[PDB]
């Protein structure tokens, strides 16, 4: 059990008002071949067009959302939706394109999949709400076989081309007319009463339904992110790494070290309440603070309220000392608290779009994260940017600029002259404040906190 059988039972009601007539009874290995596909009875790593729910949600960074309205059946143009907001219309003779026949529509599908792919994953899942008419249009674009390399690289085929009788991955599949060897996956076959919209709706308001095709196309793939991840979730699967995972890992513990050690230096806090991940660790060991740890596992539907997460009866004073929240997202933070708060509005290929406004951010393990909302932070202020250091001025052991800094707080910055070392540290610091930054996470602080007090730190 690590493919889906072609045998397994496929529930055809769903699709019997573009297809009347369908046999309930029904496989996939008999779907497929409606479909105007050949499987030849082939071992070559390309055992079902289909995938299951798990092999889905392993490969959720290859999910785009695909729905094909009647526009007017071989005698009707088509308009074809996918998740990236596209509408293209195929004539059989939010972004809206006019009437074109399949053998340029093709072209156009290969280079959107491509462009939207090649940094996320080395496939294409169609997320599917299957009513019959995408399943069917299916042939004019897609083409399956042997599971195949790259012509230019060792990365696995995902487009051919007729015109060269070549195969491509989505980073070499420039001039491409097919998508070779996709997956995809019927929401509908996962067992839900009503149609697309009021599924959707019931966890979605961001989301509208337009009528068009892509709107469709969104909300699948929303209502599938929303049953794989918000309702049921998985920090079991491992995800590949694909760009700067370890980087942004390596530069969030910096961070918290640097700025958790600051805020005890500097307002000399006698308590410490840590509240989020279970397996989290004192990330300034050193500290002569009383540590105390809370347990709360990433929220991925709303975020937390502070009412439960304090209240109901510990130190049971949450306003003693500080609150230190590490990604533990709640509704509004207390004034008396240092903050890291993931912004799911940001661009990234580690960040996929979401439910209801929240994003999937995927980085070893896939987190949904709620809508980032600004009224969360109403008690404190954002966190400026400042390097610290008591350690000795001592080189040990890269080229060296003289550095000028009024944030780099060390004893040599205040004795006039930055030395080499905390220069160099400095520098490194900056690197990895500026990529957690740039990778989504903002930081906010109680609004007494001030780095002019860390300088007495030095006597
Ligand atoms: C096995 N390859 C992958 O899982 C993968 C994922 C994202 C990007 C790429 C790539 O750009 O090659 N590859
Ligand atoms: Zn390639
Ligand atoms: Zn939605
Ligand atoms: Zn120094």
């Amino acid at each position: 059990p690590t493919h889906l059988s072609v045998d397994t039972k496929f529930k055809t009601e769903g699709l019997c008002v573009d297809i009347p007539g369908i046999p309930k009874d029904m496989t996939y290995r008999r779907l497929i071949s409606m479909m105007g596909f050949k499987m030849n009875y082939q071992v070559n790593g390309y055992p079902n067009m289909f995938i299951t729910r798990e092999e889905a949600i392993r490969h959720v960074r290859a999910w785009i959302g695909f729905d094909v309205e009647g526009c007017h059946g071989t005698n009707l143009p088509l308009q074809l939706g996918f998740s990236t907001g596209v509408n293209l219309v195929a004539v059989p003779t939010p972004l809206m394109y006019k009437g074109l026949p399949w053998n340029v529509v093709r072209i156009k599908i290969v280079q959107m999949l491509s462009d939207t792919l090649k940094n996320l994953s080395d496939r294409v899942v169609f997320v599917l709400w299957a009513h019959g008419f995408e399943l069917t249009s299916m042939k004019y674009f897609v083409k399956i076989g042997p599971e195949r390399t790259c012509c230019l690289c060792d990365r696995r085929a995902t487009c051919f081309s007729t015109a060269s009788d070549t195969y491509a991955c989505w980073h070499h599949s420039i001039g491409f007319d097919y998508v070779y060897n996709p997956f995809m996956i019927d929401v509908q076959q996962w067992g839900f009463t009503g149609n697309l919209q009021s599924n959707h709706d019931l966890y979605c308001q961001v989301h509208g339904n337009a009528h068009v095709a892509s709107c469709d196309a969104i909300m699948t793939r929303c209502l599938a992110v929303h049953e794989c991840f918000v309702k049921r979730v998985d920090w079991t699967i491992e995800y590949p790494i694909i760009g700067d995972e370890l980087k942004i890992n390596a530069a969030c513990r910096k961070v918290q070290h640097m700025v958790v050690k600051a805020a005890l230096l500097a307002d000399k806090f006698p308590v410490l309440h840590d509240i989020g991940n279970p397996k989290a660790i004192k990330c300034v060991p050193q500290a002569d603070v009383e540590w105390k740890f809370y347990d709360a596992q990433p929220c991925s539907d709303k975020a937390y309220k502070i009412e439960e997460l304090f209240y109901s009866y510990h130190s049971d004073k949450f306003t003693d000392g500080v609150c230190l929240f590490w990604n533990c997202n709640v509704d509004r933070y207390p004034a008396n608290s240092i903050v890291c708060r993931f912004d799911t509005r940001v661009l990234s290929n580690l960040n996929l779009p979401g439910c209801d406004g929240g994003s999937l951010y995927v980085n070893k393990h896939a987190f949904h994260t709620p809508a980032f909302d600004k009224s969360a932070f109403v008690n404190l202020k954002q966190l400026p940017f400042f390097y610290y250091s008591d350690s000795p001025c001592e080189s040990h052991g890269i080229d060296y600029v003289p550095l000028k800094s009024a944030t780099c707080i060390t004893r040599c910055n205040l004795g006039g002259a930055v030395c080499r070392h905390h220069a160099n540290e400095y520098r490194l610091y900056l690197d990895a404040y500026n990529m957690m930054i740039s990778a989504g996470f903002s930081l906010w602080v109680y609004k007494q906190f001030d780095t002019y007090n860390l300088w007495n730190t030095f006597t």
